[PDB]
């Protein structure tokens, strides 16, 4: 079905059953099916695309932006090209997304009337606050800048304030209406000219300015101190190291320490911020290193903060959106599972990641059973009562067998176990058995009267292929990242 095949491309960013959960290239490129579909039925291409954007299941806007460009620029009909343009303001939510859309479109046609108007409509529809934000935060994206687009599109609004910010976005010259939209602009201007951690701090204090506005050279204690009070939990999670470094968060400075602990374990803030347990696990591991990636400095991890992150992990389970399907999780339990940094997270071993995901399933899905490719294929005996640490150990066995992704499915049919979703967790070592998982899945359907799905996760994989591109019941997840769990859940629910 065109609808289903296009939706899959829109979510995964590929025209097959593979999610590159990444930190690699895999930039979305339009395949033949996608172009052919846009010519054949641009109207449904567009309806499908809006459905996906609104449904918000796509980890990335990229594929929807590309598809939208294709329709807008190359759809045979004028009503379709026009409808695509009319949707641009919705789909290109941020300044970056608009510049990204233009990078896709510029390879499909020049600046005809539809294009000038369509781009102009984006700026003319945005309020003075969104415009000001774009003016300071989304100035450029590689080749394309807001200035470029504005010179080609020439937007004009009814109100002088917005025209003033549009003018500023082109010529960088500061006016002075006010609408405190200019305020944030003036603030960002002065911020670039700081030289001192204190003036910078005093500046975002005066001007409600983001930590972004502060030159890397001057972001000291007062700058980070200031940033905390003005950001949510997600920010806080990825900034613990930056706080240990700039001398704000230290083992002998209890007031800030307690205040961080309270935010990290605030159930209401966890829920509203939609913190996934892996988000908390990543923050803990990153923070506990006391040293960052290239060119970062060091810091002294505060133990009780590390502790609070362990609590945030447990509390976050309550906010996971379940597939609501019966899962059988088959874990690779061999020694190499203890090696590697999944998703570039220092210390996040495939074994740790798989144990975390097992606990999640056990605690949130209608049913879940965990098996392992051990001496023989057997239950690991992990339960919702386990900790991350005890589950990790149950998922390690000195004697192991090949990681055969067909085998959990063959086993379940043999045991007449009702399973909706099979999930295999490995590092990068799928091993082919005598029966392919496709045959396995067919045999299960034939014996049990239901067609289940299979997800194979290569937690540190760069490339493998198990999922049949011609089937819909299979998904390969290559690598891992923060978007992977939601994609897997969406897939299991039949939405991908
Ligand atoms: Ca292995």
């Amino acid at each position: 079905s065109d609808e289903s095949r296009l939706t899959r491309f829109l979510v995964l960013g590929v025209d097959g059953g593979t999610f590159y959960a990444s930190a690699q290239k895999h930039t979305v490129q339009a395949t033949d099916f996608v172009r052919e579909l846009v010519q054949r039925d641009a109207a449904l291409a567009l309806r499908v695309t809006l459905d996906v954007v609104r449904g918000q299941r796509a980890p990335k806007a990229d594929p929807a932006l590309l598809v939208l460009a294709l329709i807008a620029k190359t759809a045979p009909n004028a009503a379709d090209r026009k409808a695509a343009w009319d949707a641009l303001p919705e789909v290109a939510r941020t300044g970056t997304m608009l510049l990204h859309f233009l990078a896709f479109a510029d390879a499909l046609g020049g600046w005809g009337r539809l294009t000038r108007r369509g781009v102009a409509n984006v700026y003319e529809t945005a309020d003075v606050d969104k415009l000001a934000l774009w003016a300071v935060k989304y100035k450029a994206r590689d080749g394309w800048s807001q200035a470029d687009a504005l010179r080609k599109a020439h937007p004009k609004t009814d109100d002088a304030a917005r025209n003033a910010v549009l003018k500023f976005m082109v010529d960088g010259v500061l006016p002075k209406v006010d609408s405190p939209a200019l305020r944030v602009i003036e603030g960002h201007l002065k911020a670039t000219e700081a030289q001192t951690d204190a003036a910078a701090a005093a500046l975002m204090q005066e001007y409600r300015l983001p930590l972004e506005a502060v030159p890397t050279h001057v972001r000291g204690a007062e700058v980070y101190r200031a940033a905390m009070q003005t950001n949510g939990l997600t920010w806080l999670l990825r900034n613990l190291g930056n706080l240990g470094r700039v001398g704000v968060l230290t083992p002998n400075d209890s007031a800030t320490v307690q205040a961080v602990i309270e935010r990290l374990t605030d159930p209401a803030a966890l829920k509203r911020g939609r913190i996934h347990p892996l988000d908390a696990l990543k923050a803990r591991l990153v923070y506990a290193q006391g040293q960052g990636v290239r060119g970062k400095g060091t810091w002294l991890p505060v133990p009780r903060v590390v502790d609070a992150l362990e609590e945030a992990f447990t509390l976050a389970f309550g906010n996971v959106q379940p597939a609501n399907t019966r899962h059988l999780l088959a874990l690779d339990v061999s020694g190499s599972m203890t090696c590697g940094d999944v998703a570039g997270v220092p210390g996040l071993t495939p074994n740790m990641a798989a144990a975390a995901m097992s606990l999640i399933a056990l605690r949130t899905e209608p049913d879940a059973l965990t098996m392992g490719f051990a001496e023989q294929f057997r239950p690991l005996g992990i339960t919702p009562r386990d900790t991350l640490e005890s589950a990790m150990q149950k998922a390690q066995s000195v004697s192991f067998g090949g990681t055969d992704c067909a085998q959990p499915i063959l086993w379940a049919a043999q045991e007449r176990l009702d399973v909706d979703t099979f999930v295999v967790y490995t590092d990068n070592e799928t091993w082919a058995g005598q029966v392919h998982p496709t045959v396995a899945l067919d045999q299960y359907a034939q014996k049990m009267g239901r067609a289940p799905k299979l997800i194979v996760v290569g937690l540190t994989a760069t490339e493998f292929s198990i999922a049949d591109p011609q089937r819909r019941d299979m998904l390969d997840v290559v690598g891992f990242d923060a978007a992977a769990p939601n994609v897997m859940t969406a897939f299991a629910r039949g939405e991908v």
